[PDB]
């Protein structure tokens, strides 16, 4: 038993981190089968940041302009291009460690694993939840730049993020590996804030239903609900709606405990209302939102 | 910016990762070289675990009551001692993704990754302390013995735990890479319990340091205190006693901050005597302990 925030193995990951340099700047890229990808704001200066023409500034560039490397081997890059906000650079040789893998867009509400890498070099992993405002609470410096977010599925990566930048309240801002960014977000130095925070709903429950299966029961009660009348408790509390797939996705906790999601959402909207009355839950004082219920079943099953 | 919870890069710990199985009993290996280290428990039936004579269990193996399996690879067991409270299998192959590692063990307060797996499968990493009264809150189901614990300081695998067993508060025990239990514990089915546990007041304060690094003041206070009267003050809410040693390991961030360690003290006593107020530091509603001086410092500009 026992409950804890857990990144996937990031051993597959590790093998596709190289550093790129193009002027004064250097980060991150991900090399898989010939090609290396990286944020396109590695072609800008200072000054084109806050005013960049990708376009123009990229025609100007040429293979030579960018400098990568894997470990301590230079990679010859053949050909460049832009996708979105996503540089795409050819280089002569397939990455010998390419994972099985795919490119994929993720939800608000879903997590994923970051390998927070510094010049090509993996340095930590941990779980981010996508934000329903877009942002992700992550743990990046400068270099950090082209770090990826990733779930495991058997034996296949699924790569869903690509870290660009930061907002200035400390909450980190990329794109999926297709260069679209989550949230209204541009790579340029503008005036940008992370629109105000919900929680994720679904995931707080899935959190309580992890609570009870490792013997931390007290919030719960007799009461049940419903939909509607939990919902307007939700929204005066900022939290995300509640829907019917979110009721029929945790049907599988439900199940394993004998609490039923508008039962435990009983639970829920005492808790909001009253608060923990100076308890904790799998040792946080917090109602955490950041595990989704197949992070629980995964890990408490 | 940004404080997380962040667990080294697992992939050098993956590609040692291997089934061990004895009997009706299966379990991780750690492979090193020609070496597969694993709990000698795996050699215990039934009955044995009550008062296992484990010299006279595996004078009674031969090589061949050894399945190890490396992915689908079959390895062939040529030799097996026993050193504590870990059996090594001699192997006729040497692990060709064997890193460069060490074993080391740690003292309470010290922080490392586990790579929980199962049936020699890798499935997820997260960061753990060393308990004060030598247990670690890990998240272990039935299959994970044989997960090991592991720094990565410099492209060099520091090995520090191997996993054997769960206390029956929830709470996980077990040995270094030479076999030797973390505390009073032992590899038999006896009534044996944790010490009380207390906060790891080194930590706390280093993560104190961690939030004013990242702008947060809003817990300083105008006073200070001697170290004797902030030791009879925590002790009061069960935190270790803070040394010396201690105190001189905070200076860098001390002088970082521009914060003495003393006056840090007296904002811990403040808040162990206020509480947050409905404020939160680096995410949390409680004091966190399980982030080192060294982790501040290697997450932090
Ligand atoms: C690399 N890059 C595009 C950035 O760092 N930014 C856009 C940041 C500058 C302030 S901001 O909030 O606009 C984000
Ligand atoms: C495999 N193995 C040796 C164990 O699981 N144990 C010793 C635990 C059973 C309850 S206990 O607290 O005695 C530890
Ligand atoms: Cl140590
Ligand atoms: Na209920």
């Amino acid at each position: 038993s026992g409950f804890r925030k857990m990144a996937f193995p990031s051993g597959k990951v590790e093998g596709c981190m190289v550093q790129v340099t193009c002027g004064t700047t250097t980060l991150n890229g991900l090399w898989l089968d010939d090609v290396v990808y990286c944020p396109r704001h590695v072609i800008c200066t200072s000054e084109d940041m806050l005013n960049p023409n990708y376009e123009d500034l990229l025609i100007r560039k040429s293979n030579h302009n960018f400098l990568v490397q894997a470990g301590n081997v230079q990679l010859r890059v053949i050909g460049h291009s832009m996708q979105n906000c996503v540089l795409k650079l050819k280089v002569d040789t397939a990455n010998p460690k390419t994972p099985k893998y795919k490119f994929v867009r993720i939800q608000p509400g879903q997590t994923f694993s970051v390998l927070a890498c510094y010049n090509g070099s993996p340095s930590g992993v941990y779980q981010c939840a996508m934000r329903p405002n877009f942002t992700i609470k992550g743990s990046f410096l400068n270099g950090s730049c082209g770090s990826v977010g990733f779930n495991i599925d058997y034996d296949c990566v699924s790569f869903c993020y690509m870290h660009h930048m930061e907002l200035p309240t400390g909450v980190h801002a990329g794109t999926d590996l297709e260069g679209n960014f989550y949230g209204p977000f541009v790579d340029r130095q503008t005036a940008q804030a992370a629109g105000t925070d919900t929680t994720i709903t679904v995931n707080v429950l899935a959190w309580l239903y992890a609570a009870v299966i490792n013997g931390d029961r007290w919030f719960l009660n007799r009461f049940t609900t419903t939909l509607n009348d939990f919902n307007l408790v939700a929204m005066k509390y900022n939290y995300e709606p509640l829907t019917q797939d979110h009721v029929d996705i945790l049907g599988p906790l439900s199940a394993q405990t004998g609490i039923a999601v508008l039962d435990m959402c009983a639970s829920l909207k005492e808790l909001l209302q009253n608060g923990m009355n100076g308890r904790t839950i799998l040792g946080s004082a917090l109602l955490e939102d950041e595990f989704t219920p197949f992070d629980v079943v995964r890990q408490c099953s």
